[PDB]
């Protein structure tokens, strides 16, 4: 199959939440502008998936649908071959998206007033899943040194000792800083977790999007006792740009926890009957491996394009390479602009639409998250607009 | 076009909930057997839909997607053209299925211990939506005389006086009895509702599947004040056999009720991001009207086959014609077999898989619901199989 990561596509007036958001923020945005905000790709989906879905549409009946044993086997096989992770078919529980699964986790395993620990700054829906259900957000801020983010273990161990805290909501790879947790880091966290009564909710939706050289370790794969009280969220959506196919594979080893998560889901959302969602995931894992390799190559090229751009044109702004995800963390703090001013400038002066750093927590103030999943030429067009805007800003 | 309502299809090992349930119940079931239980059709989807979805796939990106204004106008046009019902586009709230919407209504407009009135026997998920959320199921049993079901207005009024009951969860057309409510019946229910603090939740998922000779009336369309406190559940799933596309259109006129409903949805399932869900509904409404006409004819043709079948071979068993839906209600109380025992007989001796009447409430004990949405030849095969089983039964 021949893949395309070069065609500049347009998603204007097509129901794209990302594009509609851009036009809503700046009605005067040029027609040549492409948003680099929300985490979905500016690439057509894998050809095999599209051809596969069309083939399926000619065979199937779009009725009440559930996962086939083959589907489960395919997900189990992906975890094995791609992550040296041994799971069983009956460990897989499906939800229409990871966020709803997270909301469900909080709903079922905690009560109002209970605390949930998250490492910040981080993917904003985490905050929502907690406080929106009246639970307490317990922040364990990341330590940062010259752009490199690490875990505050002393503080984390302290928080785990607080009986009111019922679980650790973990992001791995960690959005938006692009960290792919090292084995030693995961070991320290594992010890803290097993030492307390904390449950482990590990969101590893970005675990297939790792940059060259780095290695992802499925958290619950390093210890069976840890796995006994862990809920791991996975899905093919971020990997193959199918967030609009709504299908997630939540892995839960413990029968008691699994059955509680399922009961709760069945009272809110219910079981996913989306036939194409099941098939899309199967097709991706079975046939879209080569496409993913090519996608990662382009992303790696793009993070280097960004890094180079600032080293050459505006050295005080830092865009370090990331370890995972296709979301790069750019440090604009040297501009000495508060986050509201930055946002205003990016949207109206540079017409570059990032996911403003501050939305991920106060630790993101001064930073900008750029979506690298676009053609290199598109990234270049955007940086040049920024270039002229920054120069004008003088 | 050439619409196929004759090809006997097989959905074995394809993830069909209906078929898998069948095999689970009778591993020895013959390969010639087709289930007539779960409410999805044993027909392939509308040609226009399939060609439209394939075309859409060649042009779209499967990312985070929301409804377009065109989508909304199309939903509005369908209500206007097909039901003489004037709705506004901002009245439309989307969910991934009607059942989740019902759970949402119960969770947001009532509290634990509150009562929700339902007219039984009825679609079983209704019971679950209430009971599994710690709410009280308040049954208002339908009156039955020679097969025809009517509303017990006296009981409904009595129950409406209990301030603990917060709403009436209505099914129109009514599954599983097949009643399409007359304006006279709806007006009488309305007066009872308007004189109380009862909210109205009208599940009208079957309102496009009306048999010749009858006409559905959207409940909230008969009175503006009733509409002010009514939540109407609609979707294209039952109509075009796309329960596997996960897209429902919940119509809520009142701004405050709507806002609350949406808030409740966002705290549990969030909005549907399904790209194909929105497109499938728009295609069906715009291009699949003729297919639907052909489908209803076969359903009408089949219900008459069932009716005549019993009158000729087992007249003590009654299967009267229905007014709406494609689910026919059969009275098997003349066999004097307790339900659990009768189910056993149907599953193993006759190898006919109905939706056992008792599952819809005690009022269904002794009845069987047959899915008419299948090729006429398939209905005949099934009936002939039960015929032998019945005779041998003696
Ligand atoms: C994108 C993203 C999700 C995905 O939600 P889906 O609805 O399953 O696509 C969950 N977690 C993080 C950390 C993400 O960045
Ligand atoms: C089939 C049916 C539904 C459809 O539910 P979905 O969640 O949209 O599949 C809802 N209500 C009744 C009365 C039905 O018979």
């Amino acid at each position: 199959m021949i893949y395309d990561f070069t065609t500049k596509i347009s998603r204007k007036n097509l129901g794209s939440l990302k594009w509609d958001l851009m036009y809503s923020q700046n009605p005067e945005v040029g027609n040549e502008v492409v948003p680099l905000s929300v985490a979905d790709m500016e690439f057509k989906n894998p050809p095999e998936l599209i051809e596969g879905l069309k083939k399926y549409l000619d065979e199937t009946v779009l009725g009440y649908t559930g996962p086939t044993e083959e589907y489960k086997k395919t997900v189990k096989k992906w975890m094995k071959d791609r992550h040296q992770w041994d799971i069983q078919t009956d460990w897989i529980i499906n939800t229409a998206g990871v966020v709803p699964a997270v909301f469900n986790a909080v709903r079922e395993f905690t009560k109002p007033g209970d605390g949930v620990i998250i490492i910040t700054p981080v993917y904003y829906p985490f905050f929502m899943a907690i406080k929106n259900q009246e639970r307490k957000i317990i922040e364990c801020e990341l330590l940062e040194k010259d752009g490199y983010y690490t875990i505050d273990f002393q503080k984390l161990e302290k928080l785990s000792k607080d009986k009111n805290n019922k679980a650790l909501l973990f992001c791995s790879p960690h959005n938006p800083v692009g960290r792919v947790w090292k084995k030693d880091e995961l070991q320290k966290i594992k010890d803290i977790v097993l030492k307390s009564d904390l449950m482990l909710w590990s969101d590893e939706i970005h675990f297939d999007l790792i940059m060259p050289g780095y290695e992802h370790t499925v958290f619950q794969s390093i210890d069976e006792q840890l796995a006994d009280k862990t809920i791991t969220f996975t899905a093919p959506s971020k990997t193959f740009n199918i967030a609009g196919m709504g299908m997630s594979n939540i892995i839960i080893k413990n029968p008691d926890i699994r059955e509680r998560f399922t009961k709760s889901r069945d009272a809110t959302s219910g079981m996913p009957f989306t036939t194409l969602g099941y098939k899309a995931c199967e097709i991706c894992y079975k046939e879209c491996g080569k496409w993913l390799d090519g996608c990662i190559k382009v992303i790696d090229k793009n993070q280097r394009i960004v890094k180079d751009f600032f080293e050459v044109n505006h050295p005080e702004i830092k865009a370090p390479l990331i370890e995972g995800t296709y979301l790069q963390w750019i440090d604009f703090r040297a501009l000495k602009m508060d986050h509201k001013a930055m946002e205003e400038f990016m949207i109206h002066k540079a017409q570059i639409f990032f996911d403003e750093g501050y939305i991920f927590g106060d630790g993101g103030i001064g930073f900008e998250r750029i979506n690298l999943a676009a053609p290199s030429s598109v990234i270049q067009e955007s940086l040049e607009r920024l270039n002229k805007a920054l120069k004008d800003l003088k």
